[PDB]
């Protein structure tokens, strides 16, 4: 797939983003993942779920919110492995997004903005991308 | 061209390297240039000059020798324009890396090791590729 990827998207309780990739680069050059959750389809839009990877090193999450960063979540879990293709799964509950890479259970971040609010998905930085799926249940 | 770009090259006093391309986001989102000058053909290996570009933010520039990161430079010098094209031009001079961004000077960063010992430019990150050249003078 193109990268960076961009989808229209719909999400409530129930709604599964899929992304399945590879970092372009070797974990000691530190390859980035970006995958945020836009009100519009526009990329300058607000963003109600930002998801950075910085490979081999951390995670932050944050919300973009009428143009400002708000609150960074960080998270020094790293399931992702150097050189390997991942699956990660982003999954809407109620209460909050629950994302697993490989399977795992691995970040969570409350909702700060209503996931009806989300329009768009986008998926970019130093990955290649082979799947991207949004599912309902 | 492909992003990451790989191109063989040997360096010494007077050569260029030119390098044409786009960011492939807003400057809102904060995209990211690298250009790595590596002392081997895998990207593993050490870096003679490393510019990474913050647009919009800052550009750092360091060297990474025997696999650790050294003394990094920062530059909040910003020529780049948001959304538009960028012409970069880096000239090895006796003492020092030039860099030309638009035809402006903009950045400078003194030899650490000797130019003769890059084998590989790389560029990468959040950036479209139109030219890649070097050039000897």
């Amino acid at each position: 797939l193109p990268v960076p990827y961009t989808e229209a998207a719909s999400l409530s309780t129930g709604s599964t983003v899929t992304i399945k990739g590879r970092p372009l680069a070797a974990f000691l050059n530190e390859p980035y993942l970006q995958v945020d959750f836009h009100t519009e389809m526009k990329e300058e839009s607000d963003i109600v779920f930002h998801f950075q990877v910085a490979f081999g090193r951390r995670v932050v999450m944050n919300s973009r919110e009428y143009g400002a960063w708000k609150q960074q979540v960080e998270s020094k879990n790293m399931p992702f492995q150097d050189g390997q293709e991942f699956e990660l799964s982003i999954s809407v509950l109620p209460d909050k997004y629950q994302v697993m890479v490989n399977g795992q259970s691995s970040y969570t971040f409350d909702h700060r903005i209503k996931p009806e609010a989300v329009k768009m998905v986008q998926v970019w930085r130093d990955i290649s991308l082979t799947k991207f799926n949004v599912s309902y249940l």
